[PDB]
């Protein structure tokens, strides 16, 4: 129940985070593209997640410790790294929201 309260709470920080520019890091993270406009994605990425089904698993109650979140979103930010150059956005963002994750957590339910 407060785990429940706990996830959300920790993935809305993740979620809503903006940058000093005001840039809402997340925006990319939260649907992937489909199998269709990027078929690379699929073929290079072999267990591909987004926040959109982080949250799903939230709400379905699929996850049974904060550890078992905290699982997923590594994955995502690990695919995002694995997928994109080291040093482009989409890769330092994922690092940024990693920390900011961990951060959460700490600050949440330490
Ligand atoms: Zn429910």
């Amino acid at each position: 129940p407060k785990l429940t309260k706990q996830m959300n709470a920790i993935i809305d920080t993740v979620i809503n985070y903006k940058d000093s520019s005001g840039r809402q890091l997340s925006e990319v993270f939260i649907q992937l593209p489909s199998r269709k406009e990027l078929p690379e994605y699929y073929e290079l990425i072999r267990k591909p997640v987004d926040f959109k089904k982080i949250k799903e698993r939230i709400r379905n109650h699929k996850y049974r410790s904060l550890g078992d979140l905290e699982k997923d979103v590594m994955l995502l930010c690990h695919n995002a790294q694995t997928f994109n150059l080291e040093g482009s956005q989409i890769y330092e963002d994922s690092i940024v929201l990693q920390s900011v994750f961990k951060s959460a957590r700490q600050k949440i339910a330490k």
